């Protein structure tokens, strides 16, 4: 039993990280089969960083302006192109490491690992959350830029962001490996905030039933609500509404632990109005959003 | 900027994880160079549970009782042996993959990254803390044992914790690579239980400096403390006292902030008294206590 923020083994993705220099500039990039991937504002000249022309500066470029370095080994690149907001170096070498992998383009509420890089080098793994306002809260770094954040099923690694930059609250924006910004920024230093964000209820939910699981029940109470009544409280502490699909994603918990979704509900409400009487949930002093059904679901059950 | 649990890159340990098989048992094992280690609970017969005489049980294994899988493709056992509750199986193949490292016996308040695993496969990486008590918070089912955690210095693996067993408090007991015990525990069924756990004070410090470091100081006051006025309040509220390595330690830290220890101390003195105010600090809403001073220059200097 426990139940721990948990990252997907980082081996497969390690294997892919490489580092991209175009001048003065180094960040990471995305070494699958003949292709390097890496954010595009690795050719932004210095001063020409508060409205960048990437179509003007990349058409600049030779394939002899980018640096691709893997370990103590070059890459030979054979060509420069742009999709959106990424780069796409194509190499003569296919990685020999490359593994099973599609592009995913997640929703708010949805987890991944970040495997944070540095010159090409991976650093450290953790967990992240796409938030409602389309930031995550993870730790980068200058030179973090190219990270990637991934899911894993069977041998297949699906890859759902690559880091480009950090707003003025301290949280982080990205794309997906098509190169399209979650949220509404660009990958120019001009003034972005972070829009207001909301708690992912349905994930909330998700990790109350991981407290149950492993025997954390103190908050559980035996009190009616509906959709419609605990919404109502839901919109009033800053939550997302509880739509009959998110009912539905819970259904697996609610089938093992034999607790109802809207009686779940019915204890995050008091929780809501009554707060925690100085207590923790799984060793939390607040309530974690940042797990979803599947994540408790998979660590539950091995 | 940022401040997140951060696991190692599980890439070089991922490569060593196989799988164990002593009859009905199965676990996890951990092939370096010529070597397999595992739990020696491994060859406990289903009601010789309660107290195995493990001598008496492994002079009646052949090599060929233990079945050592690494994907499609089985290893061969050339001798099996016993140091302190590890078993170690020679095989006539060498791993491949092995990396440079070390086997290290951690301190209490310091942490690991643990590779959690099943039938020989990574399932995921998580950050851990050996508490005062000498138990981990990590997340361990039925299979888990011989899951290990680790550290990573340049290319060097520090291996120094493998998985055993979960105590009734849904806590965790292991022991270093050379089968001893972290605490007071023995691989056995027999009634055991986890002693009274403390807050390891030079983590929360350090973790408030993180804060510091990442523009959360609504905290921060300018009240004069002293090491022994500290400890009076740290001993109060079930906090280790802080010895002098402590705030020497605490000097990288102390160097880049321009706080001194002290400083800090009489900060967290004053959080101790008063509370919180219903707010967080980098995003907890209690005081952390499972981040070293080194996870935290590590992690605010990439
Ligand atoms: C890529 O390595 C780098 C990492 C950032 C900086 C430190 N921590 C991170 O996550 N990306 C950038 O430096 C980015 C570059 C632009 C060309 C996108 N700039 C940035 O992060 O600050 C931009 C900003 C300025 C004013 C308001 C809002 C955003
Ligand atoms: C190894 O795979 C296994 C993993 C445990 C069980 C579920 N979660 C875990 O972390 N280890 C054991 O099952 C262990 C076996 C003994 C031979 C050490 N037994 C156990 O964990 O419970 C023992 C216990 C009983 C009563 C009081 C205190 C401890
Ligand atoms: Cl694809
Ligand atoms: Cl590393
Ligand atoms: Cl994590
Ligand atoms: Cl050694
Ligand atoms: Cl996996
Ligand atoms: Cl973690
Ligand atoms: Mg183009
Ligand atoms: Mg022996």
């Amino acid at each position: 039993s426990g139940f721990r923020k948990m990252a997907f083994p980082s081996g497969k993705v390690e294997g892919c990280m490489v580092q991209v220099t175009c001048g003065t500039t180094t960040l990471n990039g995305l070494w699958l089969d003949d292709v390097v991937y890496c954010p595009r504002h690795v050719i932004c000249t210095s001063e020409d960083m508060l409205n960048p022309n990437y179509e003007d500066l990349l058409i600049r470029k030779s394939n002899h302006n980018f640096l691709v370095q893997a370990g103590n080994v070059q890459l030979r690149v054979i060509g420069h192109s742009m999709q959106n907001c990424v780069l796409k170096l194509k190499v003569d070498t296919a990685n020999p490491k490359t593994p099973k992998y599609k592009f995913v383009r997640i929703q708010p509420g949805q987890t991944f690992s970040v495997l944070a890089c540095y010159n090409g080098s991976p650093s450290g793994v953790y967990q992240c959350a796409m938030r409602p306002n389309f930031t995550i809260k993870g730790s980068f770094l200058n030179g973090s830029c190219g990270s990637v954040g991934f899911n894993i099923d069977y041998d297949c690694v699906s890859f759902c962001y690559m880091h480009h930059m950090e707003l003025p609250t301290g949280v982080h924006a990205g794309t997906d490996l098509e190169g399209n910004f979650y949220g509404p920024f660009v990958d120019r230093q001009t003034a972005q905030a972070a829009g207001t964000d909301t708690t992912i209820t349905v994930n909330v939910l998700a990790w109350l039933y991981a407290a149950v699981i492993n025997g954390d029940r103190w908050f559980l109470n035996r009190f009616t609500t509906t959709l419609n009544d605990f919404n109502l409280v839901a919109m009033k502490y800053n939550y997302e509404p509880l739509t009959q699909d998110h009912v539905d994603i819970l259904g697996p918990l609610s089938a093992q632990t034999g607790i109802a979704v809207l009686d779940m509900c019915a204890s995050l409400k008091e929780l809501l109005q009554n707060g925690m009487n100085g207590r923790t949930i799984l060793g939390s002093a607040l309530l974690e959003d940042e797990f979803t059904p599947f994540d408790v679901v998979r660590q539950c059950s091995g």
